[PDB]
């Protein structure tokens, strides 16, 4: 069937008929939504390379083409072989920018287009790996002007041999368990900066220490590295009006790059594919400096301000939230690095929206995710209702590799 | 079957058996959910199964399963419905029924008090007179001088479908809204079109910018006709913010109580088309939704610009500013004049005890996230971060085209 879109707030309908090409599942049924749920062989390789080939070609008006035709069968050829194929610079190209496409979480696809891909399928170790992620860093911060890229790996083969980066993000900070029972650092990384430390890292025990790098190559065990310090990017953290706010001692990242995704092309799987672009001010300022079991700091800003914490009715929470918010906008843009506030780019995805509507038939997206977690209702996509489906190539979940690898 | 939930904040998780007995479809496929979507004369054929689903939850509820009482209800029923076409509901079905649809309303956050609601029971209504007394009733019992009482009056059922009893306004209480002919809109721009069809059906609109509006009442199928809430029963509150001296000269005010008037429940299968009902706002509501939407009263700039916030760029988050000083005068003005309120923080903290509690008694509780959470500080609220399950249960409230659209003029 033709689905409809409506925006509550200009009247404009969209119809979506691109959902007639979704394959994967979502986890919901005619009975029960699970909307808000955060995650619900030669034979079975063909059809999706068939149906990956069809689309690539369909893209470069080569449809049916002697080439189309041509290219089906090389692979068809070399899946009954080899059980399995190599893509093509081009299909990898392709493949990539629109797995970013159909992300329907990611609020910043208006961008898809301009990725830089880095074709790391000739990569044997973690070494390789380190050296090939440092190029990526480096290239996406240029300076503070960043640029979207990801870096592939090689692609998975009999899951024996599997690239994966260990961090969830190349760049983060440590968390660590302290005797007062409280956490110093990241709470959401106290796990992984164990692991860090029970392979070897050496700790500063710091409240915003950048990890190292768990690279692991073909299967074998993963090596730490330390990123140079010259090559990440931080902005220390400050507000246009308190003078006060920078004894609170924060800083973040200017890089925010997924490292544990995995990305699926034409049936084959790149378990290691880090990617990035920029952030969104309400990412740390929202969800890393306020979120209770994150940096949780909200009590903090709220004394400084000097306002009436003893009844939730007084908003001071929320008065915080916006002056913490203003602040990381406003340092990021001081430092000259990028970074995009939740007005301009909900702004930016509801016009990317209409775009894919009319040049593609819709744009799969995600509501819950979409609308940021502070003023949700004056930005535009709150009032957008959006068709959530699953199209490929895509990047999906996959478990953390301490909890599957054999060492 | 069962499934799993989990608050991404503490780790709890809960698991859901409710879920089984969900009837209603949701709108969404194992290919597509259409989570976000705002809404994606029955046969005897079909009605004795709704009827005995609800007395058989009604019977066990009360711990009389398979009693005498039990079957000879069924029993009598059934006769009822093979020799009428329908049923009556005993008046304490009739308040099971009313609470079960409130506590079903996957949409509402405030669901912890369902098992506080006043039923009137307004079934031998004939008239739109009677209509509007029976209203009348109701915002002054529920309003009680600004110390809010949840409540509910339940008109006649649906029978043919050409008698349908109605409430047109959307909420027995709202402020009526007027296009001026250079585009602009005088009032509230959500009610614009009830409020021509209230001066065309003779109402003297005052055209002000908080003009409460007529009710507009339709009883047993027959033309609506209009009335006037006595002002003295409409309880108002002047907005006016802590710090801000000159908030209160924005000339903004709102009424205290939400009632809304244009939803159908639905209970055993009999359908009640006319069933205002009323509690107490949440504060973001009327400052998030009624303020500051776009479509609506859309106050930011002005508010923005006697804070004298740098409005040049977005960045500056004038107007996230610009919201919680209006969001706190809101409450602040509803406290002060001693009318319930209740803002965001203890609204979704109550809801989530609310939900753990139905998981352990009655092994669920449906709820909408995209609904549930506030529409402005979501994740600093704990709901952002309970997953929910989404599904149909009856008895129900549900929407129900507008009666303009559907009514044979006499
Ligand atoms: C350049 C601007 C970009 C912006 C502003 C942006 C913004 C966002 C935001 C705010 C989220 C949600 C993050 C969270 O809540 O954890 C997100 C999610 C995501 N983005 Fe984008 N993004 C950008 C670039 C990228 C790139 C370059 C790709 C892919 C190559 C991409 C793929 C995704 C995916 C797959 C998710 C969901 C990840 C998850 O489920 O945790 N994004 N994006
Ligand atoms: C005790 C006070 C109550 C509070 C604080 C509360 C709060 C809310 C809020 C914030 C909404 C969302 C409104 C919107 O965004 O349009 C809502 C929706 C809803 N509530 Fe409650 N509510 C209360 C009492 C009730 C009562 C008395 C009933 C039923 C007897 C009820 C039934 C529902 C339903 C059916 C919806 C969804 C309406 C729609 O879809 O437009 N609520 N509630
Ligand atoms: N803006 C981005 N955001 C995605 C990464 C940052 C995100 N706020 C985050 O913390 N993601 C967690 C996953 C959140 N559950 C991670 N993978 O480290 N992506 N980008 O490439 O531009
Ligand atoms: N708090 C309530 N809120 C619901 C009513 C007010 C809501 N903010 C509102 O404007 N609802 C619109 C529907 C909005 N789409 C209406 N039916 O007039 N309900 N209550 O019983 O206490
Ligand atoms: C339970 C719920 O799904 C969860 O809290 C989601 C809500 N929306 C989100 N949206 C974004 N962008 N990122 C998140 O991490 C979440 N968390
Ligand atoms: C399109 C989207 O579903 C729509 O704007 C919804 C989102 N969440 C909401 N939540 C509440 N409580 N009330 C609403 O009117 C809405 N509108
Ligand atoms: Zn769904």
């Amino acid at each position: 069937r033709f689905l409809k879109v409506k925006n509550w707030e200009t009247d404009v309908v969209l119809t979506d008929t691109l959902h007639l090409k979704s394959t994967l599942e979502t986890g919901c049924t005619e009975h029960i939504c699970m909307g808000s749920i955060m995650l619900p062989t030669k034979d079975q390789l063909f059809p999706l390379a068939k149906e990956f080939l069809d689309q690539y070609y369909s893209s470069i008006k080569r449809f049916g083409s002697k080439a189309h035709m041509d290219r089906l069968e090389e692979v068809n050829k070399e899946i009954e072989s080899t059980s399995t194929y190599q893509l093509k610079d081009t299909e990898l190209i392709y493949g990539a920018k629109h797995a970013w496409r159909n992300a329907s979480r990611c609020v910043g696809r208006i961008q898809w287009s301009k990725l830089q891909v880095f074709d790391a399928r000739d990569c044997t170790t973690a070494h390789g790996m380190f050296n090939y992620i440092c190029n990526h860093v480096k290239y996406a911060t240029n300076k503070g002007n960043l640029r979207s890229a990801i870096t592939i790996f090689p692609q998975r083969t009999d899951g024996k041999h599997d690239f994966r980066v260990w961090n969830s993000q190349l760049i983060r900070y440590a968390g660590y368990k302290q005797p007062d029972g409280s956490t110093l650092g990241d709470p959401a990384n106290v796990q992984f900066t164990e692991i860090c430390i029970q392979q070897g890292w050496k700790a500063p025990r710091g409240r915003f220490d950048v990890l190292p790098l768990l690279l692991q190559a073909n299967g074998n065990d993963p090596e730490l590295f330390q990123i140079p310090p010259e090559l990440v990017l931080e902005v220390p953290i400050r507000h246009p009006k308190f003078d006060w706010f920078k004894d609170l001692g924060l800083k973040w990242y200017g890089l925010p790059a997924v490292s544990n995704m995995l990305l699926e092309i034409g049936g084959l799987e790149f378990s290691a594919c880090p990617f990035s672009g920029w952030y969104m001010g309400t990412e740390i300022g929202v969800r890393d400096y306020c979120d209770n079991s994150r940096y949780n700091i909200l009590e903090e800003v709220a004394k400084k301000m000097d306002l009436d914490m003893r009844k939730t009715s007084s908003l001071w929470k929320d008065q915080a939230l916006v002056e913490i918010n203003i602040a990381v906008l406003y340092s990021f843009q001081s430092d000259k690095v990028t970074i995009v506030d939740h007005h301009s780019a909900t702004e930016s995805f509801i016009k990317h929206m209409e775009n894919e509507y009319r040049c593609r038939g819709g744009c799969p997206a995600d509501w819950v995710w979409i609308v940021p977690p502070m003023s949700g209702s004056i930005t535009p996509v709150f009032h957008q209702e959006m068709l959530n489906y699953r199209l490929t190539p895509s990047f999906e979940y996959q478990p953390d590799p301490w909890n599957t690898h054999v060492w």
